[PDB]
Order: C-alpha cells, then structure tokens, then sequence
C-alpha cells in the first residue's frame, strides 16, 4: 500500500522486483545503493536500476555514548551521512531492532524513499549541516518510526551560536509531499525546517503521531504551503512550536500540548503571517493554558501567537484518508507506538 496517513503516498522499496539487502555499516548502505544503479550489463541506469529494501543492522552506540558525554566536541567534527541522490526506483531503509547510527540520511532529488526504525543521535558536524534526516527536492518521502535525538543545548562559541547540533528532519526545496510519522524526537534544539528561506515556500507536509520531548523550536518552522499536524504529543517545548510563516496554512488537530512555550505562533519575519485551523486538541480555550502549562512570549518584531486559541484562517480539504484518535488517547498511548522497536505499530481508536 502507498498509504502513510499523510500527503506522501509511497511503498518505498516494497514494490515489484525489489531486491533485499542487509547493510551492516554506513559504508555498506553506500556501496549497496551504488550497486543498485547498474543494469545487467554493468551500465548505470538513471534513477537506479532496481528497487531496494535495505535492512540496516549496524550499531554505533559507542560513538553515540561517547558524543553524549562531550556534546560540545561534536559541532566541529566532519559531518557523517549517507546521501540518497537521484534515486527514484523506490528505496526503503529500515533499521533492525537493536541497530543504531551516528550518521544521518540525506535525501536529494530522489523520490519514493522510506526511512523506518532508525535510532539516530548526537551527530557530529552541526556547523557543517550534519542533519539526522534531510529531505531536499524529494517528493513522496516517508519518515516513520525513528528515534532522533541529541541534547537540547547550545554550547558557547559555536558558529552563529546555533550549530552545536543540526536538525532532526529538515525539509526543503521541491519536497512536495512528505509524511513524518511516529517518531520519537527528543533533546533537539532545532527540530526541522519546512522551507529553507523566505523564497523556498510550498510543499504539503503531514506530521502525525510524533512524540516530541525537550525540544526548543521548529515543529516545523514552516514557510508557505500546507502542514497538517495531527495526533502529535508535544511536551517540554522550550522555545516555540509550530511557527507558521510566509502565508503558510496549518491544520492543527487532536494534538496534546503540555509544558510548552509559544506552541503555535508566527514570528521572526514581522510580516506575511501564516494561519491555523485549531480543532480537537487538549487545549480548547485560553483557560486551558494554565492547566497544561502553556506560556507565551512576545518577539521584538511584529508577530501573532495563538493566545486566543482561535482559528485564524482556513485549510483546504485534506486529500488523504486518516483517522485521528482523541488528544487524550495520544497523551495516554502514543509513547508506546512512537519510535524504534515498536514493530512499526500504529495507534488506532481500538487501542484507546
Ligand atoms: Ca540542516
């Protein structure tokens, strides 16, 4: 099936003629994809020669544990990552239970890519774009059931005082349809962009069933386009949550917000505010702000906060089929479905 519960519709490498491969290291993933570009005669095929389902069984806990003990030594190191460039045959990278990576997955000008069950953390090279996951000019990408983490902290003297660590899931360019679901994102200062600049507007992205904990900002920092955020559990947000900018439209439904500062806002530009349609969240009126520890702050430039907790715009009819559970059920059940080792389980009303 190509159903992701969001805008992206892809089966990834799970199609007719898929070749299954086992990668035991980063370098293996690199060599495997490289071989997947060759035809029966050894000549390269544009977009790839055949579909792939790579099961990553490597484990880099040692690297992860060492970086966690000295987080400020990470930013200056060389970034580590596997690039999936111009591969359109369909590819799925799935981590085996127990696998871990201290390298990122960078998708560029590709399509039909699924990344599942990967535990990625404390990547080196924050000053050199060391993203855990990057989706650039790539439509139909599904980032599901991964655990993306680092430390929600900024060391002194880093370039732009913002490069201790890079992002969890940055999306830019023509990544027209993307679904980011069931991820356990924790300890990340900059979660993810949805547009790299004021000019990089557009895309239809869906963030669902994600569990965010101890994150500073960008859930996402949206620039234009559409964002459908449903059934996410947002806790301990130390900066701001969904920042809807450049006239972007957001549909925020059935999420659970708690201990969050500026959970829904439009700031930093001073103009062209985005809009949001709020519905079914645990917060229903300003009165709930104290109940769930929601705080608001101003910005030096003109801004708009959802402090009245009312819809400020409209949202087109959601194309795909999806069935959200109640915000309370996400608060109760989600932690057990989000992340790695959950066998890619999904939260249904039956389980509520
Ligand atoms: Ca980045």
């Amino acid at each position: 099936a190509t159903d992701t519960g969001g805008y992206a519709a892809t089966a990834g490498g799970n199609v007719t003629g898929a070749v299954s491969k086992t990668a035991t290291s980063m370098q293996d993933i690199v060599n495997i994809i490289d071989a997947a570009r060759l035809d029966a005669n050894g000549k390269k095929v544009k977009g790839g020669a055949y579909p792939l389902v790579i099961t990553y069984t490597g484990n880099e806990d040692s690297l992860i544990n060492a970086a966690a003990a000295n987080i400020c030594g990470q930013w200056s190191k060389d970034p580590r990552g596997v690039e999936i460039k111009e591969f359109t045959k369909g590819i799925t990278i799935i981590g085996a239970n127990g696998s871990s990576a201290n390298f990122g997955i960078w998708i560029k000008k590709s399509s039909d890519v699924v990344v599942q069950n990967m535990r990625i953390g404390y990547l080196p090279g924050g000053a050199k774009d060391g993203d855990m996951i990057r989706v650039d000019d790539s439509p139909n990408v599904w980032v599901d059931h991964n655990e993306l983490f680092a430390a929600n902290h900024e060391c002194d003297g880093t370039p732009d005082n913002d490069t201790t660590f890079e992002s969890a899931v940055d999306i830019k360019g023509a990544s027209n349809t993307v679904t980011v679901s069931y991820n356990y994102i924790h300890g990340v200062k900059k979660v993810g962009l949805d547009g790299s600049s004021s000019s990089d507007t557009g895309r239809n992205i869906t963030y669902h069933h994600n569990y965010y904990n101890d994150v500073n900002a960008r859930l996402p920092l949206q620039r234009g386009g559409l964002v459908h955020a449903y059934n996410n559990l947002y806790t301990n947000i130390t900066g701001s949550g969904l920042n809807v900018r450049q006239n972007g439209q957001a549909l925020i439904e059935n999420n659970w917000f708690e201990k969050a500062i500026n959970p829904v806002t439009s700031r930093y530009d001073g103009k062209n505010f985005g809009t949001w349609v709020l519905k079914g969240n645990n917060i229903t009126k300003p009165a709930d702000f104290s109940t769930y520890s929601i705080t608001w702050t101003a910005d030096t430039k003109p801004y708009v906060n959802a402090d009245s907790w009312t819809s400020t715009g409209t949202f087109p009819t959601v194309a795909y089929n999806y069935s959200p559970v109640s915000a309370q059920c996400v608060k109760d059940k989600l932690p057990g479905y989000a992340g790695v080792g959950k066998n890619l389980a999904t939260l249904t009303s039956t389980a509520c």
